[PDB]
């Protein structure tokens, strides 16, 4: 395992998220079920070619990293929430994760470095 991994992500928050508000939406009103339905819709359009992950990230991700096309930069273990951290280190460089759940909401992760 490397010391750190760099990753990009797309976060779809929901009304039960730790902070139910984002740069793009004042009050998150969508349900956990609708958030996972959107996440899976994004995964399927990214797998087919219909959409670009970093483009979707800048447009719809509820994390402020959206302005940097989803990029979170590099991080070591002991920093991010354990579900996100484990999925990220498990990914090969250039590999994308499926749905990943954390208290912030639901994520799709892309390891870049």
């Amino acid at each position: 395992e490397p010391a750190r991994v760099r990753c990009s992500h797309l976060l779809v928050k929901h009304s039960q998220s730790r902070r139910p508000s984002s740069w793009r939406q004042e009050q998150i009103t969508r349900t956990q079920e609708e958030a996972l339905e959107l996440i899976n819709g994004y995964i399927q359009k990214i797998k087919s070619g219909e959409e670009d992950f970093e483009s979707l990230a800048s447009q719809f991700s509820d994390c402020s990293s959206a302005k940097a096309r989803g990029d979170l930069g590099a991080f070591s273990r002991g920093q991010m929430q354990k579900p996100f951290e484990d999925a990220s280190f498990a990914l090969r460089t250039g590999e994308m994760s499926g749905p990943v759940f954390t208290d912030s909401g639901i994520h799709i992760i892309l390891r870049t470095e």
